[PDB]
C-alpha cells in the first residue's frame, strides 16, 4: 500500500494554493486522494496525497 507522489503537499501550502488539481481515488495502494496539484497562488506543480487538515480542502475545494 503506497501511492506514487514524489513530493506531497501537507505543509502551510495547503490547497488554498490550488489551480489544476486532478484528483484520483487512491485506496488499493494509497488510502487517500491521488492528485497532480497545480497551485493557484504562485504557479506551482505538486503531487499531493491528502493526509492533513487544510488538505481536506484539497479534494473538497477542488471537487465542490
Amino acid at each position: 500500500v503506497r501511492c506514487t507522489c514524489i513530493s506531497i503537499s501537507n505543509q502551510p501550502v495547503n490547497p488554498r494554493s490550488l489551480e489544476k488539481l486532478e484528483i484520483i481515488p487512491a485506496s488499493q495502494f494509497c488510502p487517500r486522494v491521488e492528485i497532480i496539484a497545480t497551485m493557484k497562488k504562485k504557479g506551482e506543480k505538486r503531487c499531493l496525497n491528502p493526509e492533513s487538515k487544510a488538505i481536506k480542502n484539497l479534494l473538497k475545494a477542488v471537487s465542490k
